[PDB]
């Protein structure tokens, strides 16, 4: 065989071993996109509880003749930041989805290569 | 200008083999985070349009209540909403951890057939 040939298929493994790498770091980055959406997820919905229940003493205010405006302000000021309670996620999300995408492809690319290379050595007599 | 073992090549044949099959499933796993990014999108764009009605509601119904209205269908209302806004994204929790967990068992198993595949093509190489 060429030595060229069985020099190329080392260098395709080599590009096959860092290829892993970063796929391991795209678990990672997965993995802490799950925490995220979960803590979100949680939180939010302990959160929407509390304001509900925090509905009967805005009741007993007004009741009281207090300015419905300042009830306004105290439900926007405590829980408007639910709106963003997810976060960066779907941007961080974005971007592991991408970076995850050029690595599988390129896995592709690397094993194509891989399995031409390593059959047309089966086919030397 | 190299001599190798042909048992060995087919040996390496089957490691490239594992390592297609892999890759396939690595690259079912890009789509199924890419489902999951939309889901997000679309479930998390009803979630704001829920959140701001619970919150636009809240002080509304307070005033209607001060106005005679009927309280139960208020507090009717307000839990409807409520359970609405809770369901919004379904099973994603669940959906996205066990996303995770099968591109964990993929990546895994590249890393042993990489292992293998640099020991295996290192050891084909003889003299002279």
């Amino acid at each position: 065989v060429d030595a060229n040939r069985i020099d190329y298929l080392l260098n395709l493994v080599s590009e096959t071993v860092i290829t892993k790498a970063s796929l391991n770091q795209s678990t990672i980055e997965f993995a802490e996109l799950y925490d995220k959406f979960q803590n979100s997820s949680t939180i939010y919905k302990d959160k929407t509880r509390r304001l509900l229940d925090k509905m009967p003493e805005y009741l007993e205010k007004i009741q009281q003749g207090y300015d419905i405006n300042s009830i306004k302000q105290d439900v926007l000021n405590e829980y408007s930041s639910l709106l963003e309670v997810f976060g960066d996620f779907d941007s961080l999300m974005k971007a592991a989805v991408t970076k995850f995408k050029s690595s599988s492809q390129n896995l592709g690319r690397i094993s194509g290569e891989l399995q031409e290379g390593v059959m047309k050595i089966r086919m030397v007599p």
